[PDB]
């Protein structure tokens, strides 16, 4: 076909039922990430094709990063918790990618507040139970999948988007590859 397996995309061997539609994961420590997020905007260009009523959920990951990396997922927990996600990826991933500027939990915190998060509504999510199971869930998304690397993306549990196979000469082209390859998973 046009779009084969093992292509644009492979298929999970054990596929996982009850997942979220369209699910991205990244680390802040990823420079691929920086790249998807500042440059390429894939997120984005994705929502922007999807059909009507598809959800879009991204997570952060361990993996990366040491002790830092886990700070990282709980205070992206912290992020989707109060809902400004959009307000705080760049100032993360400039400060941990660019300028070197996030070193401990504390330098995380700063980002939110320059962002105008209050301090107080800050620390009350850090230490929130409902941030513990944000965590959890994004914990547990990527133990489903046996995920190793990033960025990843996953659609309905059974496909698993690869960009490695799709041509990066022209970089707009390359997105509107992957987003509409995305749609094409979206629709199967």
């Amino acid at each position: 076909a046009q779009y084969e397996d093992g292509k644009q995309y492979t298929t999970l061997e054990k596929p996982v039922a009850g997942a979220p539609q369209v699910l991205e994961f990244f680390s802040f420590f990823c420079p691929h990430c920086y790249q998807f997020e500042e440059v390429l905007h894939i997120s984005d260009n994705v929502k922007k094709k999807l059909p009507e009523g598809v959800k879009m959920t991204k997570y952060h990951v361990n993996f990366m990063g040491g002790d830092l990396g886990k700070d990282l997922t709980q205070a992206w927990a912290v992020a989707m918790a109060l809902g400004v996600e959009d307000k705080v990826t760049v100032p993360l991933f400039e400060g941990v990618q660019k300028t070197q500027t996030i070193r401990s939990a504390s330098d995380i915190r700063d980002v939110f507040i320059n962002a105008g998060i209050k301090g107080e509504e800050y620390d009350a999510a850090w230490n929130s139970f409902v941030v513990k199971s944000l965590v959890a869930q994004q914990e547990k998304a990527a133990a489903d999948v046996q995920l190793r690397g990033v960025p990843a993306m996953f659609v309905n549990g059974k496909y698993q988007l690869n960009p490695q196979g799709m041509d990066t000469s022209n970089m707009d082209v390359f997105v509107q590859q992957y987003a509409d390859t995305v749609k094409y998973l979206s629709e199967k």
